[PDB]
């Protein structure tokens, strides 16, 4: 198979996670702690100790089934692209919006698909787009987290993955 990966922070991980890991064509969905200040992070530091780092998804997809652009509108059905440091009522710089690559080629790929989705929004977006600096895996105990908590915190509309995308069954 040949996978692909890219790096979404779009507030609370457990919602992002979950949400991903029922789309066709997703492999694997890790949540994590990115481009902060410090370095191996506990989720105590970054909750508490403003480390810097925001809480990421790191998606790893099928590139023969999906392209980043099909990822990155998944994304924004479920983020909300023009908040500052909160998704919501979850309130920080560890909550806030943005795209991380590994690759400089896909700077361009994130940049037109911010501005495509600015058409239709009549706020600025804010969502970062950025290299990914560093990235930390979140302890075991997030991983999978609303799979083992089915009623845990959730601010994603995870049925929103279930719909098509435009040219798909």
């Amino acid at each position: 198979m040949n996978t692909r990966t890219i790096y979404l922070a779009g507030g609370c991980f457990w919602g992002l996670e979950a949400y991903f890991q029922r789309i066709d064509g997703v492999v694997d969905a890790v949540s994590g702690y990115a481009n902060g200040n410090t370095k191996n992070p506990s989720y105590e530091d970054v909750s508490y100790r403003h480390t810097g780092h925001a809480e990421t998804v790191k998606v790893t997809y099928d590139a023969d089934k999906l392209s980043l652009d099909d990822i990155l509108q998944y994304f924004f059905r479920v983020v909300d692209p023009t908040s500052l440091n909160k998704q919501g009522n979850d309130t920080g710089t560890q909550y806030r919006s943005g795209v991380y690559y590994t690759d400089p080629a896909e700077k361009a790929v994130i940049a037109a698909a911010l501005k495509r989705e600015q058409q239709k929004y009549q706020l600025p977006l804010v969502v970062e787009n950025e290299p990914l600096k560093n990235f930390y895996d979140a302890e075991e105990y997030h991983q999978d987290y609303l799979i083992k908590n089915p009623n845990g915190y959730c601010h994603i509309d995870i049925r929103k993955a279930d719909e098509p995308l435009p040219g798909k069954t």
